[PDB]
This record gives C-alpha cells, structure tokens and sequence, in this order.
DNA sequence: ATAAGTCACATGGTGCCGAGGCCGCTCAATTGGTCGTAGACAGCTCTAGCACCGCTTAAACGCACGTACGCGCTGTCCCCCGCGTTTTAATATTAGTGTATTTGATTTCCGAAAGTTAAAA
C-alpha cells in the first residue's frame, strides 16, 4: 500500500536534511584556525 | 493538492559512573573413615603374706633417786643505731657500633625402619 511508501520517502528526505547539516558543519570546521 | 521539503517535537538509545551485591580463594581443625595394634582379658597356679598358734626371755616399763643440770639471775659490758652529716655515687638519661640473632635455601646427616643374622641363658 502507498501510505507506507509515503512515510518511507518522507523519512528519506528528513535523513538527507540531517546529513546535510552535519556536512556543512564539518566543512565549516575545516577552515578555522583551531 | 500535494510530493517534496524544512522543521520541531517526541521518544530512542548509547555511553559513562558509582555501588551495593554477590562471589573466590585460601587455611583450621573437624570429623569421616580405616587399618593395626595396645589394651583388657582366660584359665591359673603358686608367693610371700599373714595369720594362727605356741613357746621363750629379751626388752621395757616402772620403781627409786642423783647428780647434773637450767634457768632465771645480775652486774656490766658493750654495740647498734638513730640520726646528723658530708660525701658519693646512684641515678637515668643518648648511642652507634659491633656483633647477635637470624631466617632463608639447601645439603648433607644419620638413625629409625627393614631385612638378615649374630648370640644367648
């Protein structure tokens, strides 16, 4: 049924968001003096 | 309108910190069990006892009594000490050295034990 697929896709996009935040934090951290 | 998307919310869970709760290792001497032998015993016979008379006269106890002997006696000699005093040496403190003991690791020592037999009234 389609509703579980909707939930799975929503979960996937949420995970992508969560990963993007960490990637941005890491690349920002790599530039700092310390 | 709705698939994508951001977002916060809500719950997940993973990690580290005590901590009170079980647990692990060891040695005391108990008691469990088991060999083998001191122990009490099993017919026993005869020892030196200990009466059990049955004498004798050698001790012995009293009968007498006697110097010896005692026991306080008594002038007096003496000596011990109660102090008083100077001494006087006994405190009782530190001390490090100089063996004195000393407790590990053997490491020989040697006689109790197991044959084997010498000797033994």
């Amino acid at each position: 049924e389609w509703k579980k697929q909707r939930k799975d896709s929503h979960k996937e996009v949420e995970r992508r968001r969560r990963e993007n935040i960490n990637t941005a934090i890491n690349v920002l951290s790599d530039l700092l003096p310390v």
